[PDB]
């Protein structure tokens, strides 16, 4: 199947995701609606259930609403069984309408539907070429109070109906009992509860195994991706061992939520997207887009800088999920604002690098503040708004113009208010012009592009006041005026003759798993795939077409590899880097080192004999280790994904900048569990 097929669960770059709060979309089955105090059919009270469900979604897929818009993926609320209690929070009643308060990860939330409703949803969507993504929130269960076990459901956790345990009398230690976070440090927001949510202890084997099993069921149900909640609040090593369980079983595209504030740029965020096995919601992009197009607190120069920086900070920039708003921000559209701002931010997002996501109702110009105000019910299913038409014209280009799905981004003209950028991939080009100045036109002279000589009509047809472009030889465009609030998209598509890889997925897996290599120019005859210097050809290449190749990872040593392909004639493609071959299946193990005293600005790291521990390379050592919460300095700890059942030799080190101090003595040693978790406690050797 081609790269753009609904069947590609490994690549969402050619899709347009539509984000839905199931409860607030469409109630197609009134019979599963909660009753009494939990329910408000008028949806005036935004904290109760309004009744939207899977049937409703199914209906909107079949009556042409989503498909007419060009949407090709839907992202829905966590589908698992939620607590049934109404929670009064100081006078205000709250329900689990959001799906974020899990009680059993093996069953469905009956307000959304039954397992059968779930399967029908997957079927309908699939039939209309729409992929299905689900929220998955394994960080916690529900609101709990340790000494008031009668509060809510005491954070109770069931395994398909069977009680595993609760927050009060947690002898099994299913949960963390370290207090609540102040979001002060990263370590602090990981090992303590968020608010009053009962925090799962992933270092407990039962929880570990339970969650890895629960996700397999959903995979088995046909899901196409997973959106992980609170990824900055769970151990990084555990999360990696979870991605491995997914990828070594049934790989799907996974992206998590790691919130970034205005002007916030975090190296821990980049390292996580670069190394964990999953990608992230692009908050850096969204916050910037809002400053520029909404709040006017930055200009084009700041947008451009975000585009260049990000392309450099993220190893796979094309996998970061972009948006202009979501359930955690006030709606982009402010009641009294010019609609053009939203139209422009949308056009920008759709033609930009990454995987775009549209929060439901955006195309209807919904306004609203923070939670729960940004979660009202979609007021209408009209296809006549300008925003709806913007999406409708632009979304499809991601499927038909690879420059949009996979190209580089390049600024070709800029000032405070105007940005002209070009996307390029193979013999494919897209040039987009944006003038945020809603009051003044701009004189554009000196624009140089890669488009071939000719005239080009605005892809939006003048919808946002775009114009035609005339490019002469050299790619130089002739002078033109870019209207106030103007937005124009111009493009050129052609066959790519040489193999060009545009995307690889999953990005991490053990030998033997099949990965998907997407791009153009691969030809229709099997060629060769190189993992590093190792050549793979023949039968292990399970499928080969011009835009997509499926091949099993060879049994090479764990480590990081570059991928390159060569057509049947031997022409090789560009190198796609950062592909991680696992040493085997993974388990999450906690390493604890006692009495490793350090100087300021000096931290302890861990290294060892397997690629998962960096193979003795201090530049690739794991850390810095933690030393506040679970163990206190001069004791350090850390949860690490390691190959299961392997005997591993390791050592700790102290780094300062790139200056390294090794532990003395001989290597510590240990044998990883075959499943479940473990804790290895040792003392630092001088
Ligand atoms: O002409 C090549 C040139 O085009 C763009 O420069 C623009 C500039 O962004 C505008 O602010 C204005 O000064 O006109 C210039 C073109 O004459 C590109 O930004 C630039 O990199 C490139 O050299
Ligand atoms: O919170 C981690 C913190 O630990 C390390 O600093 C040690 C310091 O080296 C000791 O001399 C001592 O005073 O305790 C500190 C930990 O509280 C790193 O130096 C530091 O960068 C790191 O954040
Ligand atoms: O280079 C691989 C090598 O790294 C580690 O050796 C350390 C050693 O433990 C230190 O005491 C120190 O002198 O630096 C060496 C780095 O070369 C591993 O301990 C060793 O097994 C491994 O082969
Ligand atoms: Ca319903
Ligand atoms: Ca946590």
């Amino acid at each position: 199947a081609p790269d753009t097929s609904v069947s590609n669960k490994q690549n969402f770059s050619t899709d347009v995701i539509y984000q839905i709060f199931t409860d607030r979309f469409s109630d197609g089955n009134p019979a599963n609606n909660p009753t009494g105090a939990a329910f408000d059919g008028t949806c005036t009270n935004l904290r109760l259930y309004c009744g939207g469900d899977w049937q409703g979604i199914i209906n909107k897929i079949n009556d042409g609403y989503l498909t007419g818009m060009g949407v090709t993926a839907i992202w829905i609320s966590q589908p698992v069984e939620n607590i049934y209690s109404i929670i009064n929070y100081s006078g205000v009643n709250n329900t689990a309408y959001h799906g974020y308060w899990a009680r059993d990860f093996k069953k469905t939330n009956p307000a959304y539907g039954t397992i059968a409703d779930f399967q029908n949803l997957i079927a309908a969507a699939h039939a209309k070429n729409i992929k299905v993504i689900i929220d998955f929130a394994p960080n916690h269960t529900s609101p709990a109070s340790s000494d008031q076990p009668s509060f809510a459901e005491n954070g109770r956790l069931y395994d398909n109906g069977t009680l595993l345990g609760g927050y009060t009398n947690d002898t099994q230690n299913l949960f963390h009992h370290n207090g609540g976070t102040d979001f002060s440090t990263t370590e602090n927001g990981i090992y303590k509860n968020l608010y009053d949510l009962a925090d799962l202890n992933h270092n407990n084997s039962t929880v570990d195994v339970y969650l890895k099993d629960a996700i397999k069921m959903w995979l088995d149900l046909g899901i196409d991706g997973i959106r992980m909640d609170a990824v900055k609040h769970m151990p990084f090593g555990w999360q990696k061992s979870f991605m491995a369980a997914v990828n070594n079983y049934k790989p799907v595209f996974t992206f998590g939520e790691w919130f970034l504030g205005v002007n916030e740029v975090s190296p821990e965020n980049h390292k996580f997207a670069n190394e964990s096995g999953m990608s992230l919601l692009d908050f850096r992009f969204a916050q910037k887009v809002r400053q520029v197009f909404r709040d006017n607190t930055d200009n084009m120069y700041g947008l451009k800088a975000m585009l260049e920086g990000s392309a450099a900070d993220y190893a796979q920039v094309d996998d970061q999920v972009t948006f202009i708003d979501n359930h955690d921000m006030e709606r982009f559209h402010a009641s009294n604002a010019n609609r053009r701002k939203l139209e422009q931010a949308l056009a920008f997002t759709l033609t930009s690098r990454g995987v775009p996501a549209i929060y439901y109702g955006t195309e209807q110009y919904m306004s609203g503040g923070t939670d729960p105000d940004n979660r009202a019910r979609i007021p209408s299913f009209s296809t006549s708004t300008t925003a709806y038409q913007v999406i409708q014209k632009l979304a499809p280009l991601r499927k038909c113009n690879p420059a949009i799905a996979y190209g580089s981004t390049q600024e070709r003209w800029i000032n405070n208010d105007v940005l002209i950028y070009e996307r390029k991939f193979g013999s494919n080009v897209a040039v987009v012009a944006v003038n945020r100045n809603l009051n003044a036109p701009a004189s554009i002279s000196g624009l140089v592009t890669s488009l071939p000589q000719g005239s080009y009509n605005d892809v939006l047809g003048g919808l946002l006041n775009g114009n035609t472009l005339s490019v002469g030889s050299g790619g130089a465009a002739s002078n033109f005026t870019l209207a106030a609030g103007g937005t124009a998209v111009w493009q050129y598509t052609a066959a790519t003759a040489t193999p060009t890889i545009g995307h690889v997925g999953p990005m991490m897996a053990k030998p033997g798993v099949t990965i998907t290599i997407d791009g153009r120019g691969f030809g229709s005859s099997k060629g060769t795939v190189y993992f590093g210097t190792t050549a793979v050809s023949g039968a292990d290449i399970t499928s080969w077409e011009d835009t997509q190749i499926k091949v099993k990872i060879p049994a090479v040593a764990g480590g990081n590899y570059n991928i390159k392909v060569a057509n049947a004639a031997g022409t090789a493609s560009n190198v796609y880097d950062n592909f991680e071959v696992l040493s085997g299946d993974q388990v999450s193990v906690r390493f604890v080192v006692n009495n490793a005293t350090t100087a300021l600005g000096q931290n302890v790291y861990l290294t060892g004999s397997v690629s998962e521990l960096g193979n003795w390379d201090p530049a690739k050592a794991i850390g810095p280790m933690y030393n506040q919460v679970v163990y206190q300095y001069p004791n350090w700890y850390y949860d690490v994904s390691v190959p299961a059942g392997k005997t591993i030799e390791f050592k700790f080190l102290k780094k300062q900048g790139s200056t390294v101090t090794w532990e003395g003595g001989s290597n510590h040693t240990f044998t990883a569990p075959s499943s479940g978790t473990a804790t290895i406690n040792v003392n630092w050797q001088p």
